């Protein structure tokens, strides 16, 4: 989630 940066970005996953």
């Amino acid at each position: 989630l940066f970005l996953f």
